[PDB]
């Protein structure tokens, strides 16, 4: 039937198949969640920068790292908060992204899947908007665990 979950700690211990990493369009990963996911997950950032460097990180894309089959998690789906990270988020960006996360989840028949307040640390989206966006978005879904780590 489904299941969305709100849950405080930390989101890289989550025990799921799928972990949302927050990402800006410019191949780095310098801080805040984006910055553990680098020294968590290597093998995603070299791919993240490669992806960057082509053309092929853009606004409305989830760009999903394969860990192999045998990984736990086994998909990282960069998700894009940001543009340029000097610049701040914007609602539209977390709607677009949203949107393409259903799909790709349904595609890779991912099962359980764990995110961060997207766009609300540093590009200073309110966490009460961006809540919704993902309840509304990701509630919906059928068979799918979601947990959702709510900030503080
Ligand atoms: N381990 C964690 N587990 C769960 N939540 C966390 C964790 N670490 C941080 N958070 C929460 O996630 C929020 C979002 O983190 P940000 O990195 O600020 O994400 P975002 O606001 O989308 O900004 C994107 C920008 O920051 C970099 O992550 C990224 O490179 C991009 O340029 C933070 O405000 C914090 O509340
Ligand atoms: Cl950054």
């Amino acid at each position: 039937g489904g299941m969305l979950r709100f849950v405080r700690g930390n989101l890289l211990e989550a025990p799921v198949e799928a972990l949302v990493n927050t990402v800006n369009t410019v191949g780095v990963m310098g801080k805040g969640v984006a910055l553990q996911f680098k020294r968590a997950f290597p093998d995603n950032y070299q791919a993240y920068v490669k992806a960057c460097e082509r053309g092929q990180v853009q606004i409305g894309r989830i760009f999903v790292y394969d860990r192999g089959p045998l990984a736990q998690p086994r998909y990282i789906f960069n998700f894009p908060t940001k543009k340029h990270w000097r610049h701040p988020s914007r609602m539209e960006y977390v709607e677009e992204g949203l949107k393409d996360l259903v799909c790709r989840i349904q595609e890779l028949r991912v099962r359980s899947i764990a995110l961060p307040p997207l766009g609300a640390g540093n590009g200073g989206l309110p966490w009460p908007e961006v809540k919704q966006r993902i309840q509304e978005a990701l509630e919906a879904l059928e068979g799918v665990e979601v947990w959702v780590y709510e900030p503080v």
